[PDB]
């Protein structure tokens, strides 16, 4: 089946001490996998569904999205800007 990216991540404004959470979700056969990236470089170790930074700093804004992929097909989600103000 499609690979198909169903959910998009969200733009955010936050602040120092907030948390920053991205969702990605998508279908398809074979399952898809996901890795993230910010500023075009991999988040190591994230390839799940969601990205989430407990307590952000100004470390954690940028430009991020995920790529979604299978055997077969991919699809990179949007790309969402997180602001920390």
């Amino acid at each position: 089946s499609k690979l198909q990216i169903c959910v998009e991540p969200t733009s955010q404004k936050l602040m120092p001490g907030s948390t920053l959470v991205l969702q990605c979700v998508a279908v398809g056969s074979p399952i898809p996998h996901y890795q993230w990236f910010k500023n075009e470089l991999p988040l190591t170790h994230e390839t799940k569904k969601l990205y989430m930074v407990p307590y952000v700093d100004l470390e954690h804004q940028g430009t991020y999205w995920c790529h979604v992929y299978n055997d077969r097909d991919s699809q990179d989600s949007k790309k969402v800007e997180i602001i920390i103000d």
